[PDB]
């Protein structure tokens, strides 16, 4: 049998009442052959791409068709807390909640999905994500690829595992809570290995990570390069020419590629040193797609220079504020424990060299900033507004990934783990990795955010979140 066609995600854009619709739903999927109930926005699994424009407002209205409640958050949106839809942005199953995003922000590629209060795993493993395409005038005037799903596509890629029965295999337990929910089979637009066909000349990618817990690291099968244009909150100063591209859950990088007559190739994701992450198949390089080359000449053009970049400004005199990530010791172990069982020294590969005591004991707040699991009737601080802060992340006290995510903002980083970002990673972010050590961001609040749809900040490793990992803020 051939390779399915890489799936595209429509391309959404308003209507006369300048309305987008979204219906969040369960339907069926097939992998491998096999049915499983999925959800997905405006279909059965993952989601459309919402086309937006800098300087003009769009109305958004959300249909929740599941049986029960969730919300829908834009990530990498710069949008007051109201509009944030965050754990507190509730839709009641059946009903409709409507937000008016007034687009203020430069060009870049954002994502939504769900933030349900502790579920947030769950209902994205389940289907639920979408795409965001920000346009301004500055991005149209570089004369990138630009024509979608021919030379312009949107690859979203995630992992799933399964049940015997074939079902979404999705659970919130001691091991998943510590490591992360992460399986065996990989998805590219929610199909297994899919082709794409493109024409000759550059291929632009706007490559998203939408999975729970696993963090991937793309490359091409015959070495070929990979030309940066772009990060979470938008284009680089210039392209950026790579060789892997290091990917954490909830970041985008969009991509150039050469595409070259009757050369095929694969996008492939390179093992990584996360424990649990290589796991055969993930053990050796893993493809994501297979890109077909078309005869046919390609409009698209890599330019030398995309966008300004502004100066880091003087550091002395902004507020620094400390975000102490933490694990309970013991359920940190036993997470361990229970991966080590379970698949034994490979869970560690690429690594550097029963009673129930009560609530106190219980793994579902087991996960902390500054000492407390997220509560979501206190936020923890009220950050400046139109002020540059310091943020100061610390995971030293683990060793885990924590793809640290600060919602109503895109941020500079200055220290990314204990060293200066990779010139690739050091424009528009909206994450950060911390990994036994400490990185500090760069950070400023456009819009207000107050106590009832308080901003969050917290792990995207989704069952970290969802245990505690997350603290509100205010702004405004
Ligand atoms: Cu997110
Ligand atoms: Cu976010
Ligand atoms: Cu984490
Ligand atoms: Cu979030
Ligand atoms: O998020």
């Amino acid at each position: 049998a051939e390779r399915p066609t890489l799936p595209i995600p429509d391309l959404l854009t308003t209507d006369a009442r300048n309305r987008i619709q979204l219906t969040i739903g369960a339907g069926q999927s097939t992998f491998g052959g096999k049915t499983a109930t999925t959800w997905g926005y405006n279909g059965n699994l993952l989601g459309p791409a919402v086309k937006l424009q800098r300087g003009k407002a769009v109305t958004v209205d959300i249909y929740n068709q599941l049986t029960e409640e969730t919300t829908l958050h834009w990530h990498g949106l710069e949008v007051p807390g109201e509009v944030d839809g965050g754990p507190q942005g509730i839709i009641p199953p059946g009903g409709k909640r409507s937000v008016t995003l007034n687009v203020d922000q430069p060009a870049a590629t954002c994502w939504f999905h769900p933030h349900q209060h502790g579920k947030t795993g769950r209902q994205v493993a389940m289907g639920l994500a979408g795409l965001v395409v920000i346009e301004d005038d500055e991005i149209l005037k570089l004369m990138l690829p630009k024509q979608w799903g021919i030379d312009d596509v949107p690859v979203i890629v995630q992992d799933k595992k399964f049940s015997a029965d074939g079902q979404i295999d999705y659970q919130l337990d001691v091991m998943t809570a510590a490591v992360g929910w992460f399986g065996d089979t990989l998805l590219t637009n929610g199909a297994i290995y899919p082709q794409h066909a493109a024409p000759r000349g550059w291929l632009r990618l706007r490559l998203l990570n939408g999975c729970n817990a696993r963090s991937l690291n793309f490359a091409t099968s015959d070495n070929r390069p990979l030309y940066v244009i772009a990060s979470d909150g938008g284009l680089l100063p210039e392209p950026v020419k790579v060789s892997e591209l290091p990917v954490l859950m909830g970041e985008r990088f969009e991509v150039l590629v050469e595409v070259n007559d009757n050369k095929p190739f694969d996008l492939v994701t390179l093992p990584v040193s996360q424990m649990g992450m290589a796991i055969a198949p993930f053990d050796k390089p893993h493809p994501v797609m297979r890109i077909q080359p078309i005869a046919i000449s390609a409009s698209g053009a890599l330019p030398d220079t995309l966008s300004s970049l502004p100066a880091l400004p003087s550091l002395e005199g902004l507020t620094v504020r400390k975000l102490q990530l933490s694990m309970d010791p013991m359920l940190d172990m036993m997470g361990m424990q229970m991966l080590m069982e379970k698949y034994g020294d490979q869970a560690m590969a690429g690594m550097d060299h029963h009673m129930n005591h009560g609530g106190k004991f219980d793994f579902h707040h087991a996960n902390k900033i500054n000492g407390q699991a997220f509560d979501m009737n206190k936020p923890m601080f009220a950050a400046a507004k139109g002020q540059y802060e310091r943020w100061v992340i610390s995971g030293v006290g683990d060793m885990m990934l924590h793809p640290f995510h600060i919602h109503g903002t895109q941020f500079r980083i200055l220290s990314e783990n204990g060293k200066p970002p990779a010139a690739h990673r050091a424009g528009w972010k909206d994450t950060v990795k911390v990994e036994g050590n400490v990185s500090e961001v760069l950070v400023k609040f456009n819009h207000d955010a107050p106590k009832e749809h308080a901003y969050m900040a917290h792990c995207h490793l989704l069952e970290h979140a969802d245990t505690g990992m997350m603290l509100g803020f205010t702004v405004g």
